[PDB]
């Protein structure tokens, strides 16, 4: 049905097998397949010799020649068939995939001489569903010989695919051009060499972004490509068209980057927001090269620790005026006489509904105006950013902040009884967004990483086998103190508070029930031993134990989450501050000569 | 008596000095032990000289020649004694081993040319007890000459036996025939040299199991006996024979197990049921390996997490309708006035033995019906293993908790008194086998090996010197407040209590005595100042330490044996679930002219 993403996985193993099986019940499939030239030369001197039968996969005859690479068996297929060229695979798998296409993935042939002689076709296009990219592909080479080519590192192949027409500048489904699948390859290395060598053969008098300009379907240029895919080798070499030294002075040169796809633009998305907002690990390690970290860490210190030290002073003083008008709340004394469960009741309040008529009502009205003020503020600054960036932790406690403010203002204005609730968790889930905060100083920066990192860590998969243990004691806890006086050691008298005890049993935040004026039961001194060693002995300390084993193989990725924490802020803080304030990055250089764009420079020591 | 395991290796001890003893008391002995050459034809050229007596082990004058290869010493015996040749070694440790053996052993002679000169048995049967397969011989080179001669990896008298007429189907006492032998050498790289050249002298027109598919005494072929011994070489090496290329594609291969000797096939033992219920650390390294990784991975996504999440909420389901039906049990209010020692009695209630008649009694006894019947089917799908399949946690924990559900049922029908005590255990024998099922998922899975790994590692090692210091100081604390009034500070006040108390303060579980009103014993501040130091802040400390340093240097072994904990799963669900169900792994190869076997096909990039 729907669960079954395999179903398509195991339909094509079993058609790799009926393509196996299509070769060697026809005669010259099997005879293309090996070389069995002096046999081939037979099967096809007949009078209705099949030379345009498909196998399972739609292969030709010449396909099988070219994919086992025998280059005697496949110049036979073409001279008794010269239209055999130009016909290409059908089968959904292997759509389009013609003769030429074959036998340039092999790294290697002197048979893509021979198809070229035949005249095949450079511009064909390999649309089928296994050259798509996908984490069921193993390649995605793209869709034309010459991106065929490129893509296995044949320089001899590449010369020759242009020579004969092959255009430079062709576009997959994805609009990926020749320059970014070399992007997304590998073997990183090699591709750099291949970079260079498809630049050359540009040389495009219709210039009009020329090669490495020109973007693919997701509005990606080849530099943007290797910033999202996390290609550290090909943004160095990319980088190397943008810097160009001003002076060289002993030991001392002075480069000038050119800063115009990394730094913020306009409405386009740069290449600051491509990194924070990507999926991949290895996408935030060029956030440490030399035009980008140092880019960082000039619009941080200059401009984006001051707008981050008021924002978290006003917060921090937005809360404590928060905090106030909550301890004091209007509160009157009880006066329904407690005839409840008389001696389990102990709430003696039962606060106030329209009484305001006090000079201190007036000044918490005050201060109780600010925070609902305040909360809608928020709400407007961040739903407006959920239900407009699609739908994709402090964005979710701060919304939830600014609902429960709104909460405990329509319980006050409609006098609803349980208000203790919504301020609860106000004060809680407001407190905590100082946290957030925490995140503009190196020292105490990472220590919040490692905090989401053992919540939704570390302590998300003791999670699981505590409440295993947690449920099986205070089950056997409460079933021992059921025949029992709730009056003495009452830990367990209903099964809610039996949870709760054992709960705060397993963490040692109460004492442990005993009375010693009266014999507890035999049963309860057995379990609890049992309920001492294997939860408080020995998995509480198991789960302190994988705290400091995360930390020192964690150390180093926690340590360089900080400052993608830092380019995270400073591209929130330059989206949401206009731009009379915030001034723009590096030197324009209109007054220089340079054009209209902003460099950077730097200056460095070379040894 | 029995006690002495070593009375053995004592015996061969003084077995191998008294050979060395017959040798220098005797003339030609000595002589063949050195060269002696002009003193050794003096000695045979008498008129009774013994050149067939023996030594210690039963050796001829040419065993010693042959052992301390002795080339010019061994001519002579065989000049002036043809027959010497034939005869074999006759102790008890040695049966059986000719001087061919002796020849072929030291990796070199010229003297395997000679004794074969002479007609030499290569059928000769070592069957002593110095060359069985044991942890006391550091050999086990088999028992036949190019058994001996295929273990010290000598190409050039392989090849010279078996031109002599040496059976290449000759098997062992343990049914290992020469293609066995090699597999559990500790040299892995030269038996793989071995492993070819025995095989090519095959070429058995007689095929039917042709050489690597004969068993031996216990059902193994040389495939599957490299998988029991843990030979990572020599299972990537038997493989070769198995995997095939269907294409090749510029770096992209497509190879095709063969999958019929891992697979669970019919009643027979597959490779992964042999790793699994094997006694080796290195045998589970075979689960890495490119057809069996592929195989587990691939039948525990499609078919082995729906059947065992499955059982996983049927049985956490199951055992929450056991868990309200003990919530919820019979139970009345007290009745024999409590004429107990009045104020050391609280029980209140002594639980109902006829008295179902309330509608509420009849949903609890729905409800506590399945938990019998659930507790059936446990005992049998479980007891016909353990006694069907030998004699050898998460079984016993599970024939424990079905049978505590039995016995509360007994207590139940009798009217017996204390059923507290089979319910206690079997609430948290039974919440506790929800931890089987956190090995499903690879977050919580190696969670609760770890568990297993310190309860019965660090935990146990504490355990017998933890129990060394509450009885040292609970029998010192009982004494102190012996002299006392138990009225205040009752922690220790009889002898088992004492220990409990004392127990709980070493955790610190509970608070610490103290009572400051009045004037405890001096002796009491003394003896818990080193209580607290020595059990709390020392010893304690000291087991949540070597927690966390078990961690580390196990994180690599304990992160391994998860996907142990899924082979283990996968065989046992396929097992026991029919076959209309768990569709077999793999692309059968009947329509597609394989043959009738079940083949695995994967694609990989080869770079
Ligand atoms: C993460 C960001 C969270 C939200 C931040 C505030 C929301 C975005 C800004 C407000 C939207 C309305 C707007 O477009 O804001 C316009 C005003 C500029 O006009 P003005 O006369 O109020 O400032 C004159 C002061 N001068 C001359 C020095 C520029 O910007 C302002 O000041 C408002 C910003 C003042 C707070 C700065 C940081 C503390
Ligand atoms: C109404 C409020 C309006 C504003 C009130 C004044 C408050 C601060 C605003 C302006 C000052 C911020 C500033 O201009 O400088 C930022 C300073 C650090 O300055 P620095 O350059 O010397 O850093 C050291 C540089 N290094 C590392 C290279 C040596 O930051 C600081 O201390 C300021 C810290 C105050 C913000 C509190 C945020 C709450 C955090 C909670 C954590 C949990
Ligand atoms: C970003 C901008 C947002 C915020 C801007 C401010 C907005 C305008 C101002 C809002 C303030 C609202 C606060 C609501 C609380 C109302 C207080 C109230 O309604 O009554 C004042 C109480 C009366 O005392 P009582 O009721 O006990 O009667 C005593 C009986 N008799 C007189 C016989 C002795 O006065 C007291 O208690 C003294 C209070 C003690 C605590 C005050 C100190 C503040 C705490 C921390 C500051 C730290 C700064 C950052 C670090
Ligand atoms: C994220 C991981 C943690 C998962 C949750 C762990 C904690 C479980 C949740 C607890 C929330 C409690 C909600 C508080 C209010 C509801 C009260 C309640 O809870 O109902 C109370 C009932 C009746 O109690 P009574 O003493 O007043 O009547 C005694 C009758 N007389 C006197 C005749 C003997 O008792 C009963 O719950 C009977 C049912 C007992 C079995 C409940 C098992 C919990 C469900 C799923 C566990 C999942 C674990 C996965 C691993
Ligand atoms: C570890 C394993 C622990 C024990 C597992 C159950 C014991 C072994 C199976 C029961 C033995 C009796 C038997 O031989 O079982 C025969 C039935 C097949 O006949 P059926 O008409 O009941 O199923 C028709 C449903 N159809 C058409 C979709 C196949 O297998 C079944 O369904 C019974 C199995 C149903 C539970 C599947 C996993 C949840
Ligand atoms: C009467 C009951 C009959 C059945 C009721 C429905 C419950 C589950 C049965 C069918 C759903 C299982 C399923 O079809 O899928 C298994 C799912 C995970 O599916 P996935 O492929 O997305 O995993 C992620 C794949 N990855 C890692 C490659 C991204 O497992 C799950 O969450 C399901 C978890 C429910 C089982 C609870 C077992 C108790 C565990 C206690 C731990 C202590
Ligand atoms: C694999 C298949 C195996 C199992 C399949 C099911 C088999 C058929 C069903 C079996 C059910 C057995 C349960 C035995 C307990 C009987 C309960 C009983 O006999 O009485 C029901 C109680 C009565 O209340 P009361 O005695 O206090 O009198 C109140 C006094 N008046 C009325 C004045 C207010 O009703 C209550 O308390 C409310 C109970 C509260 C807890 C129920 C919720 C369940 C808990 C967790 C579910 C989570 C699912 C997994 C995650
Ligand atoms: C796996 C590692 C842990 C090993 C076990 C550690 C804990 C030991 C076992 C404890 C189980 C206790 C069983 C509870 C019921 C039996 C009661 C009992 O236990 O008998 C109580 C007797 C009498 O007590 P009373 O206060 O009523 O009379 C006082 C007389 N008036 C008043 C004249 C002064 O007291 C006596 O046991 C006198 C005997 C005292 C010496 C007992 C030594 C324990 C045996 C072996 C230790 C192995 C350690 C290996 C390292
Ligand atoms: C009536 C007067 C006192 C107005 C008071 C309102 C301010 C105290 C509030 C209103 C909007 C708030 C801001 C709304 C948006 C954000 C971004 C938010 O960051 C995130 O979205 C989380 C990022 C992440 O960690 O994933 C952190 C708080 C902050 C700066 C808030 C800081 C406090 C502000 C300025
Ligand atoms: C690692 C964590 C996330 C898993 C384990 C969580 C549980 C051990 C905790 C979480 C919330 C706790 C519950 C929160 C609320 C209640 C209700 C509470 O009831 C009262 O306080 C009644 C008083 C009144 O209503 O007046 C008794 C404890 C109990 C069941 C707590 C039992 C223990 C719980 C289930
Ligand atoms: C690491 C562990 C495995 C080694 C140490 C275990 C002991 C410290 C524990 C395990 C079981 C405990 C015992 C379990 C049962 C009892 C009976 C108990 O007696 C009662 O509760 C009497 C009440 C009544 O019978 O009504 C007093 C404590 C005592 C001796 C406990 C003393 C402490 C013991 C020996
Ligand atoms: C009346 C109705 C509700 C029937 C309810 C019965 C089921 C809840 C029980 C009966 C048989 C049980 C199974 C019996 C065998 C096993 C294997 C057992 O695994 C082992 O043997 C442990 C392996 C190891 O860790 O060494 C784990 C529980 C499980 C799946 C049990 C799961 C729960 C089952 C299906
Ligand atoms: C993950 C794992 C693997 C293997 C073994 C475990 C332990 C879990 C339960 C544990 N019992 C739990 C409770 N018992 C008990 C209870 C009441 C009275 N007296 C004794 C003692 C031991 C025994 C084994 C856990
Ligand atoms: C494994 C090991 C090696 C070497 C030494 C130890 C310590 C164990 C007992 C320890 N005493 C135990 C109790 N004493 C004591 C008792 C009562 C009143 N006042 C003092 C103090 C010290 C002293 C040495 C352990
Ligand atoms: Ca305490």
């Amino acid at each position: 049905w729907f669960q079954r993403r395999e179903s398509w996985a195991q339909s094509r193993d079993e058609q790799n097998l009926l393509q196996q099986k299509r070769i060697w019940e026809s005669p010259l499939l099997l005879a293309a397949k090996d070389n069995d030239v002096q046999a081939l030369n037979k099967l096809l001197k007949y009078e209705d010799c099949k030379v345009h039968q498909r196998g399972a996969m739609g292969e030709t005859a010449l396909h099988i020649a070219a994919l086992y690479d025998n280059l005697e068996a496949a110049m036979v297929l073409m001279e008794a068939a010269p239209e055999l060229v130009f016909e290409p695979m059908t089968s959904e798998l292997y759509e389009g995939q013609t003769a030429l296409h074959i036998a340039v993935v092999n790294q290697n042939m002197n048979l893509v001489r021979a198809l070229l002689a035949r005249r095949a076709s450079v511009s064909a296009r390999a649309t089928g569903t296994a050259f798509r990219r996908s984490p069921c592909n193993l390649i995605y080479f793209g869709e034309h010989p010459l991106s065929f080519a490129a893509c296995v590192n044949s320089e001899e192949i590449v010369r020759l695919l242009i020579e004969h027409g092959a255009d430079i500048r062709a576009q997959d489904s994805l609009g990926n051009t020749v320059l970014h699948i070399l992007i997304l390859q590998p073997n990183k290395t090699f591709a750099c060499q291949m970079y260079n060598l498809l630049l050359s053969y540009d040389r495009h008098g219709d210039h009009l972004q020329p090669l490495d300009l020109v973007p693919n379907h997701q509005g990606l240029t080849p530099f943007k490509l290797a910033g999202v895919e996390g290609n550290t080798v090909m943004f160095q070499h990319l980088m190397q068209k943008r810097k160009h030294t001003q002076w060289t002075y002993g030991p001392l040169t002075s480069t000038l980057y050119d800063l115009t796809e990394i730094d913020s633009s306009g409405d386009e998305q740069s290449l600051l927001e491509l990194i924070i907002t990507t999926k991949k690990r290895e996408a935030r390690q060029i956030l440490d090269q030399t035009p980008v970290k140092e880019l960082v860490s000039l619009k941080w210190k200059r401009y984006g620790r001051p707008y981050f030290c008021m924002l978290g002073a006003i917060y921090l003083l937005y809360i404590i005026c928060f905090t106030m008008c909550c301890i004091y709340r209007p509160l009157k004394p009880r006066t329904n006489n407690r005839t409840s469960p008389r001696d389990n009741t102990l709430l003696q309040q039962k606060l106030l509904q329209e009484a305001y008529m006090t000079p201190k009502d007036d000044i918490r009205l005050v201060g109780e105006l600010v925070t609902v003020i305040g909360a809608i503020i928020i709400l407007l600054v961040e739903v407006p950013d959920i239900f407009r960036m699609g739908v994709t932790p402090f964005h979710v406690l701060i919304i939830t902040y600014a609902f429960m403010v709104l909460v405990t203002m329509v319980m006050r204005l409609i006098s609803a009884s349980g208000e203790v609730v919504p301020m609860s968790f106000a004060l809680v889930l407001g407190w905590c967004n100082v946290m957030y905060f925490a995140r503009g100083f190196q020292m105490l920066g990472p220590f919040t990483i490692m905090i989401q990192k053992m919540i939704f860590g570390d302590l998300m998969r003791f999670c699981w086998l505590m409440a295993v243990v947690i449920l099986g004691f205070a089950s056997a806890f409460y079933i021992i103190f059921q025949t029992e006086d709730p009056e003495e050691l009452g830990h367990f008298y209903d099964y809610p508070m039996a949870l709760f005890s054992t709960f705060e049993l397993f963490l040692t935040i109460i004492d442990g029930p005993a009375n010693y004026n009266v014999d507890l039961p035999f049963m309860y001194s057995i379990t609890y031993a049992a309920f001492a060693i294997i939860a408080t002995l020995l998995m509480l300390n198991l789960l302190i134990a994988m705290m400091g084993d995360t930390h020192w193989r964690v150390a180093h990725e926690r340590d360089e989450l900080w400052r993608a924490q830092i380019v995270a802020t400073t591209v929130m803080l330059e989206r949401k501050l206009p731009r009379c304030l915030w001034p723009r990055s590096g030197i324009c250089g209109r007054e220089y000569g340079l054009g209209d764009r902003w460099f950077l420079r730097v200056e460095d020591r070379q040894d």
